[PDB]
């Protein structure tokens, strides 16, 4: 666990959205969202579950204030990572809603959920490229600090 | 993949709860529970997401009409498992409703996530022991078949089947 606990990464799934996280600590994450369907949105402080299957093979699960769950797997030795993401139908339907600096909102997102239809769910299961990835520390505050812009995730890798 | 797809689990938690799992073919698995809060459950044709992770690691996912998600991981070279299962509220305070042959009540399953609240979830990560594998081959409609009962699962193992 120390050794993917720390890590900065940007990925890339098969179906082109660009995802980028920070492994704050043991039970926590950042992270921001560079394109796809909700680009543009970021988040900070999330609770999460992260667990070692295996040598080399990690788990990071969490539920989020819009009703959205997560499991990612990462495989860092080969820079490859699987999630698979349960959107609730209205996220699907008005992703526009959750794109933003969530903690800034997280009433808006509740209200949301409760008021609109989260059935059937938009499950969305895919493969990534690890494009970028960086042992940067545990509880580093300033990591994932700002919204996305197009040219962030080259300036990161260019360093 | 092709030494995931038509593995016939049984998979045991801490606390003894049993649960079993047939992977029936690349999208589609069958379970059953024999113990804890939802013993009883059984299910059929589930469809799936089935990836290979890298060498011997295997992830299997998907949603159910309860509302439920659910997040598998197997293993099976080191007899181990890990899931986690994000529960709707309602299950977590009705869970007997969910605890019968799914496919005779998907009406119910689906009434009832509508009716009843949904958040907040409850996450539930663990890890289990995998006490019986075996590879009982693809599109075998015969393994489960039947609900559960009361010591099915040794007969599973001393079956081989």
């Amino acid at each position: 666990m120390d050794q993917f606990v720390g890590l900065h990464m940007i990925y890339t799934y098969e179906n082109g959205w660009e995802y980028e996280i920070y492994i704050k600590n043991d039970h926590t994450i950042d992270y921001r969202i560079h394109s796809g369907m909700v680009g543009g949105r970021w988040v900070r402080d999330q609770e999460v579950n992260i667990v070692k299957l295996t040598k080399g093979v990690y788990k990071v699960s969490w539920t989020e204030p819009t009703g959205t769950d997560v499991s990612l797997n990462f495989m860092p030795e080969e820079k490859r990572m699987h999630g698979v993401i349960f959107f609730p139908k209205w996220v699907h339907e008005r992703p526009d809603i959750t794109v933003c600096y969530q903690n800034d909102y997280i009433d808006l997102m509740k209200e949301s959920r409760e008021k609109y239809e989260t059935y059937p769910k938009y499950v969305v299961p895919e493969f990534a490229d690890i494009t970028y990835i960086h042992h940067a520390g545990v509880n580093d505050e300033t990591i994932i600090a700002e919204a996305p812009y197009e040219g962030m995730t080259d300036e990161i890798r260019a360093g």
